[PDB]
């Protein structure tokens, strides 16, 4: 009520693939192939509409029907999509991938269609948000647009991928919160995360170059927290059975910025959003729809 | 050099004819592209050169719609698809008896998206800032009213005191000095037929 | 469960058209939602916990695609209905009290051959739910193939309904209005004395049960083993008027497979009809038997 | 929007006297005061809704103090009203020579006080804090800010050393060079000393050090790493006292309007220049227009 | 060439090679283990040592029996390693390759290349012909080179994508940088998947002030690009693999080399091509024929 | 002063530590072998262990005798290049001079080996060497080669379900295996004799972070003049202690040590 | 409520030249400004919140008449304006860097007695009388003359068109001068900052009510007939076209009069006129208000 969450990410049609038994390299084997809404961005919003907040997703989708089913089923969601681009001449981005997990492919070229000029269009909204949501899918000058015009907002960036995260390396000083892995995080800082002993000095690259609170999920070791203020530590995982890996860094992202904005501690907010992953984990679905506050609290109370 | 261009709407027109009243009437029932502005191009496509600035919803029906009005040789490349709207709507009762509309998305064709870019054409659909910003940038280079509520009829015109009509303006493109079909408009209607009229009588 | 509902009914695409005061172009709502009888009847048999069946045709066309996405995610089973290519999807226009328009030609595409293709599955369901927008030919085909499996006919329309007269021997419960039970009978309703009347036509020409809706003095039910009676109308706030009988139709239905009394049935059904005029929409998604059993309970 | 800024401060009745020796007939002027209190006044001045948690001491002045606040453009209907203790006063014998302090009502506002307007604290856009306060109430306020930022004003050397160890938990410190120089036990006996007395309060966590070495200017610092100098905006003094307060109030109610540091730190010097150029320890002509037109000029 | 000499800044391995009919895993595999010299930067000079150019190695070694080995090996290979640091305490730089899926690099004795050991060889570094280093050092060691270059080109080996984006803020300060597809994209950013995205990601490069962007392709080629406009295609020359270790290492010697011969940029880089082309012929690490005389007769046969 | 020998294998071990392209990670270079593990594990006790030309060699081999093995007895064969072993935790082996250990070698030092306590031996040598040290024992107790079979008689000292282990336990003592001590991990280590004493032992509690320190820790205990029971007790505590430490050999490894665990 | 400024001045089309000049084919700076003392001045008071009329001559260029119609947007009623046909309006070039300049400025001699003797009526009604040294003898006689007691400002624009104000000074309210101007009447020394005084007691004794010297190394100095006499601290101010600086004051100074303000505080004002003239790069500054002159006289 007067208080939103604005998401500057992708929207992809994602089409997953999986085989009956082993699937090998040689020969065509027979199996399911699921047509999906994806992209990092959207995905976030969807979970962050299901924790109860008011969510705006600035995204650019295509004139063909996969864009108006993305659109329509995510503001079917609970996502505010009216601010959306529908780009006519493009396609819309899409996700090939063999989940069970072989070589992921993406088509993402729309992205490109979140310009300046676009975010520009809709300024003051964005500055009068909570908080403020991207992934590295979009351009870099977009990005940068993001960090400068800002107006004291906090922003919370997701990595997405090792290739694409260094697009935020000059302007960490400008990021309230990071979410790398182990690849990521390598890439970013130049320093090997080879273990557990080395997530110090990862840390301590990550501060001095200006990033005011780090999220490193190192697997199964956990995931660490640091703070600029000195405030560090590590979290240990939450026991859960994997079904569907897909979907854990989105429910994550939602869960740590719905916690900042709920006025929560670094370190409990880690958990909740631990639990947000842990529920992701859970389900088939890319997006787990009985995803809740409730349900999340339960699991890390339970566990 | 020269360029039509019809700031108008484009609805989906759902026509209906009945010929007790609480039994279900027996009739038909069409599904047809309409909208004023819409219908003006596709009559501008007289084989005028037009362009069609309307907006649309992200549903089936603007794009289907976006697509027979392409097809029919206008272009809708400046067309604005809006997001978190529905495509306007019309139901007419035809046998002209009673007509509604369902069109909030013509919100969407407002001033900052007029600005982006022979004869303007447009309705009175349009908002009120958005008619008057193209009434000031006219620029000395040359509307068809719909409804009371929204050239003209007597009707609308004495509480203040436009679609086949609006193609024949066309003649201002080629210096002239001052209806019964199933399908809305004739899929292969020409000048040469109109002219037949007088070739007639 | 092996026990389930087969609903041999239209499916239109429902455009409803709200104003604001009509001079005769009146500015308001228009709106496209899924319609047709027998769909809507096998939505509110699938959202009161059974399973349910539809077999309808479609037209091939994105209006059907629509028809039959939205209603199996309404939990009802659409595998058996036809995909027509050729006709088109049938089509309801309503000007919301005023005009009401019906373009529906798909409906005798739905025939003896394509139920003949379902007999046994049709046969070997609790009840059958037909409705009188299909042909002569296929209400007479299942009547005449219904294997002992009552068979419960909306009348939907007073014009439509005749081809049930000849037949109503066949008939399990039928559910007509005032018009459509004086047209069927001949016999005139005006009042609450001429339905005894009307009721005895209905049991000479063979009808087992008869439930005829005089809205305001309330529901007459009559049975032809003798058990006769008044049912009061639980009075509710108008909104909607659209799947009412669809929703009564459905509670008989479903309290027949709860082996409910015929009374019970009927305040159960018209407990269904309280519940869809409160809605808007013409199907109303928490429609349940807790929520109709706490709407009887406040009457 | 429902935007609004609190500042949890004391109430001060300020007792200037104008003329050691021989009985000095002069002029004694009655003025409100207090460090929180004028930065609520200065906020309301640049168009923000202030809220105001002090104490009074049921007294005529504290009553005074809460109808000219309240004249002054600040909710005070929050404030605590303390039946047996005496409004907090300040004595100043200018001519300034001798300055007494009698601040013992500011131990009213307790943890238990701030905690029955909790939520209402955590809704809020900015809080300003002053060292006045008791350590445990500043203690609250910071470990129950729920994610919102804290901006603390040291107000004296030997008050602002309460904080010193929630430095971690304090968005924006704005210290002199006594105050900084105590807190952090560094000389600043130079220019190039700022750079390890900043350093030093950036190893405790604190995010932004404004600190004002007089003559010198402003330099400015952020945990993040943008740090430099402003220089001062020289102005005819008339009365020094108000300064800081107006700088504090010009900084969080940059941060309410999305500026960045530097021009933040800028625009406070142009408050804090407005109130130097006042008798008035509250310049009641202090406005953003006005202040953005000394600030053009320079 | 005499007093005329090229300063290699890189990393020197110790490589554990193991050779498989097919994988036992657990419960031991019979094959062949190799004890082979590596790293990126050594393999650099020997491969310049072996185009006849007088190649210093400024790298840092542990104080393990492996250390002296690579020393004495690198010297007899013709490369002065008289100034590599020798650490007490620290291991040996390692690199394990199951040849054919795992790769694994053990290098911290790395982060002892730093800023004070060059410092007291700069003057030296100053007067040479080349400087090439490689990503496995230090941020701050790479700093130092870029900064203190005194007006001598610095070519630089990313080595790895994760390792590469140290030098990303720093391209300003690059004659010439030699990435991949995977390592060139995790730099700018920018999507290679065709091949008129070169043009782009090239124009990314130049834009944060790279001088000569050569950009190896696995398939496709080698597109070469200036910032001073000149850019264009070279076509992979046609090898039967035998073993796919230690290619760049021969392209950047080969670079490194014909820029101090006086020979265009294209050429240049057909050159570099020929020499991973006699890298790709052999099994080993690096080609003991490796000639100019060889690889123009490779270039010439096209 | 007047009191074992070990005939085993001396390999180069190279072990690959990486977390879950170039993906970084810990490289270590260790003395290995099992015969040299076993080895250095026995040694309180005087060991003797039955390598190249090349440095490696040497280290090891120097490393295996300041860790209190007596190795002059071990070949140093000039032809060939020290066996390796690389293990990626898949593990590959090089070990072709384990092959160079032939009758004429073992047959040099026959009335030494036939003067211990007891022998070790390793599935890793030639069929023949094996038939060599069983037939050559000299009733001394000799300590994946499925070529064992029918020659299970000279040693001394399917599985889904555990009842079904009374099967394959009775089968080798059928064959001819006098004891039997079969490492399973979840149950721990089954014990089985011949004589019928048969049961089940549970593993020492610690974290995984081991064969070879159990094995010399059976005959260690033999020499020691302890029961079957105990000396399982006291080489289940070297395994344990080998598994909670991250190299090959713990160096803390002590009787004492062992003996608290228990 | 009709109360109004009149201003008989000179109205110059100003072309400015800047580049940074011995050979042909020389790139750099033209600027188109209007100009003319009076008109300038008119427009400054128009911007200041005065109903002013100019009463000036222009010729039949279309030029001309676009001059006025430019004037005219900017609040200055020119309906009364002199339209000579057959001729040109004035112009004047300047090249700056001033280094050259020329001026072509004869149909200011058209502005006769008779002219505005036509517009007597008018005139003799307005509050204060704006008039330039760009006018005739016989025109700046009649002004004075028949000012009705009205109060007459004039402006002295050039050293060698400020003889005609000498024995004349006990007709003008106000006269503002510069350095060689009050010297050339006076025939008291311009040198130094200090022996200078005497100048204005010159000026007084032959019957100069108001004078104000404008003048270097800090101060403007102001003195009244009365015995109002002081020095003014000047604002430290950008120079970027020093163009239209002394129509600012003017404007400030009649302005002032008209809204009843003391002497000493109206030339503060004025110097505030001439700061916000001064941050212009063009001749006249648009934004010239009263709030902003207070603002910047304030914040000095
Ligand atoms: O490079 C990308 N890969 C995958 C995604 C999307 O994010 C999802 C991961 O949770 C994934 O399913 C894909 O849709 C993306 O946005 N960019
Ligand atoms: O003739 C008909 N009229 C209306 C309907 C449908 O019945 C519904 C009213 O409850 C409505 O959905 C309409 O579609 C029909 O099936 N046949
Ligand atoms: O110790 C203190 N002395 C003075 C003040 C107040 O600060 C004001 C000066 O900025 C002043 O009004 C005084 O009351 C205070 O809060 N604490
Ligand atoms: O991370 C690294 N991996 C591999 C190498 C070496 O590069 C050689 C391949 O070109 C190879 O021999 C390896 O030792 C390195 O230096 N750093």
């Amino acid at each position: 009520e007067k208080d939103y969450v604005v998401i500057i990410g992708s929207a992809n049609i994602d089409v997953a693939g999986y085989s009956h038994e082993s699937l090998n390299y040689a020969d065509s084997n027979p199996g399911k192939i699921k047509f999906t809404p994806g992209g990092v961005g959207r995905n976030i919003a969807q979970n962050l509409a299901l924790l109860g907040n008011k969510a705006w997703l600035l995204s650019a989708v295509g004139s063909d029907f996969y864009g108006q089913s993305l659109l329509t089923q995510t503001n079917q969601s609970g996502v505010y999509v009216d601010k959306c681009l529908i780009v006519p001449g493009e396609n819309t981005s899409s996700y090939l991938s063999l989940l069970d997990m072989l070589v992921a492919i993406n088509d993402m070229n729309i992205s490109n269609a979140i310009t300046a000029e676009y975010l520009a269009q809709h300024r003051e909204f964005i500055q009068r948000a909570k908080v403020i949501v991207a992934d590295c899918n979009i351009s870099e000058e977009a990005l940068a647009w993001i960090l400068d015009n800002a107006a004291n907002v906090p922003v919370f960036v997701d990595p997405v991928s090792a290739w694409k995260c260094v697009k935020v390396r000059d302007r960490l000083n400008q990021i309230h919160t990071l979410k790398p892995n182990r690849l990521e995080a390598e890439t970013l800082s130049g320093i090997a995360l080879s273990g557990r002993d080395d997530v110090a000095k990862v840390a301590a690259w990550f501060h001095q170059h200006g990033l005011n609170r780090l999220v490193l999920s190192m697997g199964g070791d956990g995931v660490y927290y640091s703070d600029i203020r000195g405030e560090n530590g590590w979290s240990a995982p939450i026991k859960t059975n994997v079904i569907n890996v897909t979907g854990a860094g989105d429910a994550m992202m939602a869960g740590l910025a719905s916690c900042w904005v709920d006025g929560m501690p670094f370190a409990e907010s880690v958990r909740f959003a631990q639990g947000c992953s842990s529920m992701a984990l859970s389900c088939e679905y890319t997006n787990n729809p009985d995803l809740s506050i409730a349900n999340v609290i339960s699991l890390v109370e339970n566990a």
